[PDB]
């Protein structure tokens, strides 16, 4: 990079040198009016070109070399290495009439060269390089560079306390002290500065006390300058995920302040700047490997807690098991919260993003960032998110998946996710989110119709969807073979008294016809599915479901849904059914068994009905599974552009 | 792409086909229970695949074959031709029990082929290709696709009203009418309602009357299906240029919909999308051939006026006379209106932009496009916004050049202009601006210290800098060879009294000191301007100026700035100085005339002052030159992503 910088006619100019540019100088103002020629001298750790309309020579550091005065005709000042006590660093420029040899005046340029580089790890290896050169920019792929920041969900201060924040490390090289009227400070825009925070230890000799030098509020920080070499570190922290009006993107600058007068502005002679990006939080499909289950259901439902265990057991996850809360729903485990994490290539962790129903008063443990929302309708549930297995739909690969979430038609004046929520999964960008139709359901959740599994054995996945088509045909065929008596719902004492048989269900016109509507709703999402995430038919597995409907035309589980299901690798936990019993087997549970286990998938199925005696379309337990993140790093990723 | 359509166990379904979709159909839930196999009969022109499990077999219109019944053995339907009064289209699925060939049951389906295309001119050649297959998407460059909006920037209607707008055609193919249940809406979003507004005629039969049928207020429009091979036109608007919170690309959607009953929504069962991209407001540089020049002066200032004239005759410009207003400043053909142009494939026009003084009340003509902004500074002016020929920068090209702004250093606390204001420049994109530092001068207006002129005979250009140091150098020059008692402001009557030569203006030490401070200014803007235009040294003339400083310690002119100068290709004209008389001349005139003479630039310089009979540092007059748009199309340029 070349800058200006002028002899003074007449006067010494003393300037500070930044290693990596280099400076043009002007020899010509300085002249004596009628001076014709000039000549120069210079130390040896200066570089010296004469420049002549655009040709350039170097010049010996004491020749009698003279050349005309004149406007094109210029200095180049180049110098390699930062000064120290030792240096003495100059240019001077002698000045000649026509007459005589002798110098009629003399101009000096005096240089202290410093380097002053502001460093992150923009190559994304955890270790922050010397000046990367692309530091400035951001871009995404393998291929990319630039520094990554992870948003501190935890939330005078020590070390370990920032263990986990992104180093920015300040490196300079030069003599003791830098030459009177200069100052070295480092800044960030109003407009980042509630997106960031950067720490210091701003009196080392009193301690190592971090303290917290830009942010909110304070938007530069002048640091001190120490001679020789150097090192400041600084650690940087985001403040919050992209969103609708946020890139994710942000910018540190270091300056070179001149000190020109009082009340004069200071003069930014040199500036560096870094570019960080926050990390985006990004959700885990049903494919990737269990660490944790997290169940919560009311304290005597003693045969879920049961036989969640028992699944549990036959893995290597841990359980962890919750109760109620005055303020959250009975599912408050698989709706208000969802397991999510955010990575840099130094560290990454798990983060949950939590919306209770009436608002906080709680949390899975220290190693889980948090994440809580600042009316709503059923739709704003976590149980209406779900994330794909990574997927390549016409040539383009989701390397993370995407993110489906439930909706209405457009034109329909439905239900609709809020905005703010919609806004921020798009904002992440990685996860490319998906927009299905949930709200032909009384509740309006993607889980209650559709799932994802992987086939045991191998890189492939299924999506499981609920079918009203397929129960009615195994009913139907039940009925056939002479099973038409048999009942739903055994042992739930309070449904006995409706005596619900396969015929009773099959001769309901009314529930006859709903149900084909439902199914129908049920095939538009299956179209899109397969449209966004790039299936086909033989990807796809449907499982029997049967509903009821409510004033609204929307559906309710006439029986458990079996598609919301607890997925471990090969270990299913399956919603117990409660189907008509045939040779005393639930003739629903025999069905899935033998769509799901010749895959290689364990099937174990769940109660968590039994407790309460009858089932209405309502589950009061709830699941939720941690899982490992990708292996794929998001940074990797090359998102469509807006 | 795939659309799922079931059978509907024993009883008959019909359906609406879209040509560029197939059908999956399942086969077995419309199966009897017990029954074994299944055949098929179907019509000429629909084509029948057996898919048993992935492996499809087409099959014959009238076969025998029979296949086991499976919930893994589906068909696929496909169509390749709309249908007509003549067509019976229609595939027949027969199932059989074990024991006899006599079909048990059978379960039909009953299609109505149509060909629906909402076409869009994607490929930029400003007609409306059949389907595109890129037209729901929007790229950069010479290989990229997608369409192009204007903005109305002039603001029941007729065709001719029109004319400006982008062309959209539904295209459909079919037969008399739609089956029942059907309709076809054209719709947007809430959100795209602001950005956009769309004209249809709803009533051929009673005239060509376009109404305005989506846009604010309006989000869709059921449009009449005409049968046979039939065409819709619609005209397109954008509302607004790219901004802040609008990337500048909208959607339209048509959606063929099926009613379902009443209370329920009605089901999207095919949809069509077109892209929009809106056409950024771009600026023209001094490079830029020349069409007209707007000056505004006093109506007796007739120096000027007469100058001018002279000057424009010596080209094939127009001039264009405007006097002063009571809601303007003096300036304001320069300072209040800035001259861009719009451009898209089909046409494209000149689109000023306006911001008056004190507000609206005055316009160029009929020609213009004319947008008016909704406190401010000087920086907010016109005269504060340049823009750069095309460059290329360390091998990325900017082939529209880039916009120029004033403003002040980050931490200075100084003025800057509105953020509204540069949010809207960003957002256009294709100028990509720079922020230079003009808040050392007290109107602040990057046009005071530099402009940009094409070497004559070439397709370069030069940047022109104002340089106090080339006027001190000039000045003590004439000193040393005797003229130093030379007068300024020769025949500015109110000037005399000053007596102002070069030994005074030289003898005055604060002056010397004031200047080279500004020097330091011009210089650190010459830097910037370097890098972020890839200039050196040898693109670069400076031309002398001289500078009193004010109470803030920021510049006015001591005498008029010549960098502020009309380009009309060759022909320059310059401010006239008022300089020292040599020999009868001025010897600022002379010099700027040794500058730019050999270069093949020819200059006349401008007298704006000599009405008022001094200058105080103030120009009472204005120009502005229209030009003819860049040849390179905005849409093959490739920005850079965010
Ligand atoms: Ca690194
Ligand atoms: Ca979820
Ligand atoms: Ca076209
Ligand atoms: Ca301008």
């Amino acid at each position: 990079r070349e800058r200006t910088v002028r002899l003074q006619y007449g006067s010494r100019v003393e300037a500070v040198y930044v290693l990596g540019t280099y400076l043009w100088t002007d020899v010509y103002s300085a002249a004596p009016a009628g001076a014709q020629t000039f000549s120069l001298k210079h130390s040896e750790h200066v570089w010296v070109e004469v420049v002549r309309d655009g040709e350039a020579e170097e010049v010996a550091t004491n020749g009698k070399q003279r050349w005309l005065l004149s406007p094109s005709t210029t200095l180049r000042v180049t110098m390699s290495q930062a000064s120290t006590e030792a240096s003495s660093d100059k240019v001077t420029v002698n000045y000649y009439d026509e007459e005589g040899s002798i110098p009629i005046d003399q101009a000096g340029l005096f240089l202290t060269a410093i380097e002053i580089s502001l460093d992150v790890d923009a190559d994304r290896d955890g270790v922050v390089e010397k000046n990367n050169p692309k530091k400035a920019s951001w871009t995404w792929g393998p291929e990319g560079q630039g520094a990554i920041l992870l948003v501190n969900c935890d939330r005078v201060y020590s070390k370990e306390d920032l263990k986990d924040m992104s180093q920015m490390i300040l490196r300079t090289k030069g003599p003791d002290r830098l030459p009177a009227g200069y100052e070295i400070v480092l800044y960030i825009s109003m407009s980042d500065s509630d997106k960031v925070g950067v720490f210091y230890v701003e009196n080392p000799f009193f301690g190592q006390r971090y303290i917290h030098i830009l942010g909110r509020r304070k938007l530069y920080h002048v640091v001190k300058y120490t001679g020789g070499s150097a090192e400041l570190l600084f650690f940087v922290e985001g403040l919050c995920f992209p969103d609708e009006g946020f890139s994710g993107l942000v910018s540190i600058h270091v300056s070179l302040l001149e000190y020109m007068a009082q009340d004069i502005p200071l003069t930014p002679i040199f500036t560096d700047t870094v570019i960080f990006r926050i990390a985006p939080w990004i959700m885990t499909p049903n494919i990737l490997p269990p660490v944790s289950v997290f169940v919560c259901c009311m304290k005597d439902n003693y045969l879920f807690l049961k036989e969640v265990k028992n699944l549990v057991e036959k893995t290597n996850c841990e359980l962890k098991v919750c109760f109620q809360y005055l303020n959250r729903g009975d599912r408050w485990i698989q709706d208000e919260i969802e397991f999510g994490y955010i990575e840099a290539p130094h560290k990454g962790f798990p983060v949950v993003l939590d919306s209770p129903r009436d608002g906080n008063l709680e949390l899975l443990g220290p190693d889980f960032g948090y994440v809580t929302r600042e009316s709503v309708t059923s739709l704003d549930s976590f149980g209406n998110l779900e994330v794909s297995p990574p997927v390549t739909v016409n040539g383009k690969t989701y390397p993370l998946g995407r993110i489906l979430i439930g909706s209405s038609f457009p034109l329909s004046g439905g239900r609709r996710m809020t905005k703010v929520v919609r806004d921020f999964l798009k904002a992440q960008q990685v996860q490319a989110p998906v927009e299905l139709y949930s709200d032909w359901l009384t509740v309006g959740h993607v889980d209650e119709f559709m799932s994802f599994v992987p086939i045991p054995g191998t890189k492939k996945f299924l999506l499981l969807m609920a079918s009203t088509s397929a129960c009615y045909k195994l009913f139907r065929e039940k009925q056939k073979d002479g099973h038409g008596e048999a009942i739903m719902f055994k042992g739930l004492g309070g449904m006995s008294s409706k005596r619900i048989t396969i015929n009773k269900i099959l001769s309901n016109e009314s529930l006859v016809q709903e149900n084909l509507y439902f199914q129908r709703c049920l095939d538009w999402n299956r179209d899109i599915l397969k449209k966004e995430l790039g299936l086909t038919e033989q990807d796809i597995i449907d499982l029997p479901a049967l509903f009821k409907m409510d004033e609204d035309h929307r559906a309710r589980a006439f029986f458990p849904n079996m598609v919301n299901m607890i997925v471990l690798d090969k270990d299913l936990g399956i919603p117990k059914p409660f189907g008509p019993q045939v040779e005393e087997e639930c003739c629903l549970e025999m069905h899935v068994r033998g769509l799901l286990e010749p895959l290689g998938l364990e099937c174990t199925f769940i109660d968590d009905i039994s407790a309460y005696h009858k089932f209405l379309g309502e589950v009061h337990c709830g699941t939720n599974v941690r899982r490992k993140p990708f292996t794929f790093k998001w940074w990797h990723m090359v998102p469509s552009r807006r």
